[PDB]
Order: structure tokens, then sequence, then C-alpha cells
């Protein structure tokens, strides 16, 4: 559809930069946020679903897919929770990621290190360890659905894209870097979803 292009403000930019060159080597932990996050919005869709039940609609399963893609060498991360609207997708990746991102790299000044992302509740782009450019597809059930994308140049883009094998939910695809190629392996994967699968309440898919 249209595309809207938007910038990101400076805390931002400057985080999306350090991570995208940081020599940080655990940089497998970008899966277990993306993952965290995944199981959150299951918990917003399921939350709303014992007040109403009709809010599942076409998709009643709540569940993570991990999909590797060899081909175009591009990791996919998607949920079938609550989703973004349009709005959600600027406030969440932007306007209310501000704050949190000034904190974790005042965290990082002060003795911080990478892995506690999560704890600033930015842990969505530690994907820039990994890849150099991500897609966000989103659905709510209050909008059409929305791809959100960038990488990291100082804006992002959101356009309307429908998308009928997203009923609701969220894809995010990592394009990956070039020396990041491990982690579209079977094995790589398979290991590091284990890890935290346990403690994850909604089935995680690996589609090999
Ligand atoms: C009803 C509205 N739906 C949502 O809010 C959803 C969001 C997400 C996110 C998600 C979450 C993010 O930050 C989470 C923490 N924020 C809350 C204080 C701070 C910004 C970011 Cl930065 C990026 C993404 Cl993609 N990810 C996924 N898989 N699903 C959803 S559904």
């Amino acid at each position: 559809g249209m595309t809207e292009t938007f910038a990101f403000q400076a805390e931002i930019n400057q985080l999306m930069s350090l991570i995208i060159n940081t020599f940080y080597s655990n940089k497998e932990i970008f899966l277990r946020e993306l993952i965290s996050n995944s199981s959150d919005a299951c918990d917003k869709i399921r939350y709303q679903s014992l007040t109403n039940q009709s809010v599942l609609g076409d998709e009643p399963h709540l569940r993570i897919r991990v999909i590797p893609d060899r081909v175009n060498k591009t990791l996919t991360v998607e949920d079938s929770g609550i989703g973004m609207t349009k709005a959600d997708l600027v406030n969440n990746l932007g306007t209310i990621a501000r704050s949190g991102t000034k904190s974790f790299m005042e965290a990082l000044e002060a003795g911080g290190d990478m892995s506690m992302i999560g704890q600033f509740g930015v842990g969505f782009y530690s994907a820039y360890l990994v890849a150099d450019r991500v897609t966000v597809v989103s659905k709510n059930n209050e909008d059409d659905a929305y791809t959100w994308e960038s990488s990291a140049g100082g804006t992002f883009t959101v356009t309307s894209t429908p998308d009928c094998d997203l009923k609701r939910g969220t894809r995010i695809v990592l394009h990956l870097k070039e020396d990041q190629q491990e982690y579209l392996e079977e094995r790589r994967l398979k290991d590091l979803i284990k890890k935290h699968s346990e403690f994850i309440g909604y089935d995680i898919e690996l589609m090999v």
C-alpha cells in the first residue's frame, strides 16, 4: 500500500548503531529476546480471550514459530499473539522505547552488559546483533496488517501490506549478517530453543 517513512529519535539511533557495530561475542541472546517478546504477546491475547473468546477468531492456537530460510539467508520468529496496529508499531519501536533505550545505554556506560537489554524493555533491538535488516509484519484485531522495516540508517518505514497467512500476531524477519549464518542451522537453533522452552508457556515450533 502506501509507504510512510519515519525517523528514529537520537537515543534509538545511538542504540541501533551501538548494537549493529558491537564486538559483543555472545550474539545468540537475540533469540531469547525475540521469543520472550512473542511469549508476552501471546499472554496479551490470551488475557483478552478469557473475557471474550471471540478475540481469538480464526486463530485459536497461541504458539511461537522459528523459521530458518537458507535460500534467502533469513531467520524468522513469528507468533500468533495480540499483534500491533500501525500506531502500535511506531509507539513500540519508536516512542515508548526511548526511556528504556536511554537507561540501557547508561547501564552499559556504568559497567552493565548487553545481555541485560531485556531488563530495559528494548530487547527487540538485539536483533541487530545478527541482522543488517529487520522486518516486522504485524496484525492486530483492530487494524489492517502493517509492515515495519529498518536497516538502522536513522529511519524506518511503515507500510500497509495485506497478508492472509498472518491472521493475528507478529512475524519478525531477520536478514542475517554475512558472518552470522550459524543461526540458519537446524542444530544451533534446536539447542537454543531447548534452553528456554520449558520456561515459555507456549509451543515453540522449529520449522526445518
Ligand atoms: C497490543 C499492542 N501490541 C504490542 O505492544 C506488541 C508488541 C510486540 C512485540 C514487540 C515488543 C517491543 O517492546 C516490548 C516492550 N515495550 C512495552 C513497554 C516497550 C516498547 C518491541 Cl520494542 C518490539 C516488538 Cl516487535 N513483539 C512481538 N512479537 N509481539 C508484540 S505485540
